[PDB]
């Protein structure tokens, strides 16, 4: 339960490659912004690493499984997250009960390679109201949070069009919605286990001019 959130130095070159992970996957979306607002650019804030005893316990110890279950190879990748329920999944850790129903792979928990993409999820399903003060969905004034985690997919299964599952199919671990069709890849899960919340991004969009 018991969280500890380290600060990353602009300077160092972790902070550096999150940072260039975030940046370079900005990608020009179908909604014209409507979700994540318009911009080209991030001003990021601060970024931090979420250390939970428990989290990682819960974790490892699934992605031993995941490992065992295909090959000894857990298939790790980092991916973005973007939830309005940020603060909960830092110290309780992602909960496959507060699955996406909404999605075109079902009930699963959804990330992205894109962090633009990310980004129309940070005030809810798209963009929700936006944000809790000025309650606009392109806010530049507000600090909006991600997280760029560390995802236990195994042994993905691959689909190109939208096909509603609960859980993974038989002896595979995740699904991939692959761009064909699809503005963008995303990454699902059916277990809260398989996915670590690594990185804590504060951030803001930048407001071109
Ligand atoms: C219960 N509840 C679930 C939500 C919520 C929270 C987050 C997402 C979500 N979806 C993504 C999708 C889905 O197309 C694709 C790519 C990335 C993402 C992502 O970072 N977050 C979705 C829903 C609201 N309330
Ligand atoms: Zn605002």
């Amino acid at each position: 339960a018991g969280t500890i959130l380290l600060d990353l130095a602009p300077e160092d070159k972790e902070y550096q490659s999150v940072e260039e992970e975030m940046q370079s996957t900005i990608r020009e979306h179908r909604d014209g912004g409507n979700a994540g607002g318009i911009f080209n650019r991030y001003n990021v804030i601060r970024i931090q690493k979420v250390v939970n005893k428990k989290l990682r316990e819960r974790f490892c110890h699934r992605q031993k499984e995941v490992s065992e279950e295909n090959h000894n190879h857990h298939n790790e990748r980092m991916l973005f997250h973007g939830s309005p329920f940020i603060n909960a999944i830092i110290h309780k850790g992602f909960d496959e009960r507060h699955a996406y129903i909404g999605g075109m792979f079902g009930a699963g928990i959804y990330f992205a390679e894109n962090s633009s993409k990310s980004n129309q999820y940070v005030y809810g399903i798209g963009g929700g109201t936006g944000c809790p003060t000025h309650k606009d969905r392109s806010c530049y004034i507000c600090h909006r949070q991600m997280l760029f985690c560390r995802v236990t997919l195994g042994k993905s299964f691959l689909q190109f069009s939208t096909m509603k599952m609960a859980h993974a199919p038989p002896g595979h671990h995740s699904v991939i919605g692959r761009p064909s069709a699809l503005a963008y890849a995303e990454y699902v899960i059916y277990r809260g286990e398989q996915a670590y919340p690594e990185y804590l991004i504060t951030y803001q969009i930048m407001k071109p001019e």
